[PDB]
DNA sequence: CGCAATAAATGTGATCTAGATCACATTTTAGGCAAAAAAGGCTTTACACTTTATGCTTCCGGCTCGTATAATCGCACCTTATGTGAGCGGATAACAAG
């Protein structure tokens, strides 16, 4: 319902936020791969290998900066381990 | 015709069974025909099969979610110590050529 010619103005801009916002948490998802490993010792020898066990860890990192608010109290080095464990 | 010698054939005749007779009265035999007891026949009715739609209920079954929590850390102690040679690429030292 919308012209052929604005309609990919609405998409353009989108490429622009969204760019500026994942090559900004690009920087937190690589300085604390060390987190990672940390609470990875808790579920070690259980039925899944540990090449596979960081796997679940890397990706709740992942999820965890992007809902974080840094205007919240609660800090990220706490708030973010939360859904590491979890997956 | 008389003579040889191992096998087969000969007589005896009193004793004791073996096999046969007769005509008529008694006892056996055969297949015959219904009845009873049994085989399958071919009916018509008594019941019983799992199946499958369903939906309602309680119990046991199988799966997740968020929350609450402390942490993003620390010693001293117990007992051993694989086997080799053959095949291979890579790193280093000694060498002749330029």
């Amino acid at each position: 319902g919308l012209t052929i010619e604005q309609v990919k103005d609405i998409n353009r801009r989108m490429s622009i936020g969204e760019a500026k916002a994942r090559r900004a948490k690009k920087e937190m998802v690589e300085a604390n791969l060390r987190l990672v490993i940390s609470i990875a010792k808790k579920y070690t020898n259980r039925g899944l290998q540990f090449l596979d066990l960081i796997q679940e860890g890397n990706i709740g990192l992942m999820k965890a900066v992007d809902k974080f608010e840094y205007r919240r109290g609660y800090k990220f080095s706490t708030y973010a381990t939360w859904w590491i464990r979890q997956a």
